[PDB]
């Protein structure tokens, strides 16, 4: 009965979080902010480039001009773009390629709901461009996760209502974003991190078309 599946990139399709964290931590340390650790990164997980930089600057109560803000964001992005040059189809998470093919076969729309402006480049690196009907443009999204914005945009991009879609995420902020969009969340990870009120799978191999069809019938 569902018309679309809204995929986040990070933690669902491949791991980009680790590279992003290292690049943000490196930037923070260059400008004297040493508080960007794995604990603080939970507030940074899945969040846009601009909102992630502002949260890092707020940690040390640092004031910058608009030109300086854009220079810091560009500096980190250049570092991140270098880190991901070697991303290949071998980096696609287990079960994801088969799920995409099975959704395409059943005429179910596929959309990306990532806050990353590097999303199209990453799907190209992984040879997944053809499997996506639409990619939610983060440049046209005014609020980062937990806000529903990116997931609403992902659904509208494929011509469907969020209530007619399933959202896949690995983060708490992302799951809340799917809930608030109207879409049905199916998380990948642990209940203590993602929530006890949603359907959760331990890893991406469990994300099959038949599992998604069953979760939707049981809602
Ligand atoms: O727009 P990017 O800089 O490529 O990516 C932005 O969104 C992604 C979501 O996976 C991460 O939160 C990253 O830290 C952030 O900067
Ligand atoms: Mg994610």
């Amino acid at each position: 009965m569902f018309k679309a599946v809204l995929f986040d990139l990070d933690g669902v399709i491949t791991d980009t979080a680790e590279y992003h964290f290292r690049a943000w931590k490196a930037l923070a340390e260059e400008i004297g902010i040493n508080g960007v650790d794995r604990q603080f990164n939970e507030q940074l997980k899945g969040v846009s480039r601009e909102d992630s930089l502002q949260k890092i600057l707020d940690l040390a109560d640092k004031k910058v001009s608009a030109e300086e803000f854009k220079e810091l964001a560009k500096r980190k992005n250049d570092n991140y773009v270098k880190m991901i040059q070697d991303v290949s189809p071998a980096d696609v998470y287990p079960g994801i390629l088969q799920l995409l093919k099975d959704l395409r076969s059943n005429k179910i729309k596929i959309a990306l709901a990532s806050a990353s402006k590097n999303g199209p480049f990453l799907l190209e690196r992984m040879n997944l461009t053809g499997y996506f009907d639409a990619i939610a443009d983060p440049a046209e999204v005014a609020a980062s996760k937990p806000a529903p914005d990116i997931f609403i945009a992902a659904a509208h991009a494929v011509g469907v209502a969020p209530s007619e879609s399933i959202g896949l995420e690995d983060s708490q902020a992302g799951i809340q974003a799917i809930k608030d969009s109207g879409a049905l969340p199916i998380g990948v990870g642990r209940p203590e991190d993602l929530g006890d009120d949603i359907v959760i799978v331990p890893d991406t191999s469990h994300y099959t078309l038949e599992f998604l069809k069953e979760v939707w019938l049981q809602k």
